[PDB]
């Protein structure tokens, strides 16, 4: 038995100077601890190198992360796809907790059977999600448009209120929704920003918008944090 | 498969802080060590160290969390930079610029040119028997890569010299009286590992007593 759950947070690939190296992002582990509760170790993005199940079974729950880059149908992660499209059906099949951010949300929608849009603000009839250019971090992540709870799914259990703002930093987003996913919240122009997997063993949430930020000052953020790291700490009893 | 943990960095990217790791490493935990590589951020006091040191079987150290794994027999393998921490740990000193003191070779490798050339071998290492590195069987003489400008000058107390490079050079240690596998090489032994057979017998060194630990 270990003093905290142990939550893996997914890491993506980047080139620094010569070298190859795994990354993940100092807020999402800080959310971790502060909010979650829990001990953040990250997973490197290496595919069928690791083996899954005993990945799986190391961890108490899985924070599948934003990333600039994009899951493939130009910044793009293949590294980071060939782990964590298998990894998040075979962690929610396990029962293992699961929260996804942003990219993670994506891909956890791709992976159930769903379609993304590549340039949401060239839809046509969505708003631009994306943040404003060349501006500081606590610009970007601000609130900047509301958020529909729909009733009757884990946000609303947790409870959130009805309406609540969100910071949006995403080209992508959900174009078909996958089977066998609740639709948890949608942005005022209809686009879906939050699911859950029905008859999921355990916690598995995933959200378009980025409550780790500055997650212990935003009650909704924190709750949904919250929740998280209590499912955690369920799974390793 | 026992969880090794790889120590992170922290790096800026863009405007955002990130904890990164090299894929090289997480290979060679992966095929030389036969272990489950997990990355450990580079949080300092926000995470509590006896809940980090309780969650892994052992600990890759790159660029006092060292020597609380040693002190709690946690297996620990230091490689350049975390070698040089080692020994800094235990209360040693380092060499900022060794191709400057003028009695070592110049131990950085070649400026602009590939890894396959700058992680080749490039100096000679000498084991100092009755050791770590004697004790998990390797020669007394073999050739290793060379990527450091730094390198150890004063050995701290309770340290043992393991092996020194043809000018002298301390390149690798171990902890006299570690509870458990406890060591340091100033080279880099992940530098495709499986390939080389003094990095391979490190790196499976390394991973058996890991493995202990897990069970
Ligand atoms: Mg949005
Ligand atoms: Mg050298």
């Amino acid at each position: 038995m270990s003093r905290l759950p142990l939550i893996g947070v997914t890491a993506c690939t980047k080139q620094i100077g010569l070298h190859p190296y795994h990354i993940a992002g100092d807020k999402y582990l800080r959310a971790v601890v502060n909010g979650a509760g829990g001990l953040p170790l990250i997973i490197p993005a290496l595919g069928e190198s690791i083996d899954q199940a005993a990945l799986l079974d190391s961890v108490d729950g899985l924070l599948f992360t934003g990333s600039p880059s994009n899951v493939e149908p130009t910044l793009h992660d293949s590294d980071r796809d060939a782990t964590t499209l298998p990894l998040v059906r075979a962690a929610i099949d396990a029962g293992i907790p699961v929260l996804g951010i942003c990219r993670g949300f994506q891909e956890m929608n791709v992976a159930f059977g769903g379609s993304l849009h590549q340039k949401v603000h060239e839809v046509g009839t969505f708003m631009d999600h994306r943040e404003p250019a060349d501006q500081p971090l606590e610009v970007q992540y601000a609130p900047r448009h509301a958020m529909h709870v729909q009733p009757g799914g884990v946000l609303a259990g947790i409870g959130l209120p009805s309406e609540f703002q969100v910071n949006s930093i995403h080209g992508q987003g959900v174009d078909r929704l996958a089977p066998g996913l609740r639709v948890e919240a949608l942005a005022p122009d209809g686009l879906v920003e939050a699911i859950s997997v029905e008859g999921a063993k355990a916690f598995a949430l995933g959200v378009q918008w980025h409550p780790e930020w500055q997650v212990l000052t935003n009650p909704n953020y924190l709750a949904i944090f919250q929740a998280f790291g209590k499912a955690c700490s369920k799974r390793a009893g």
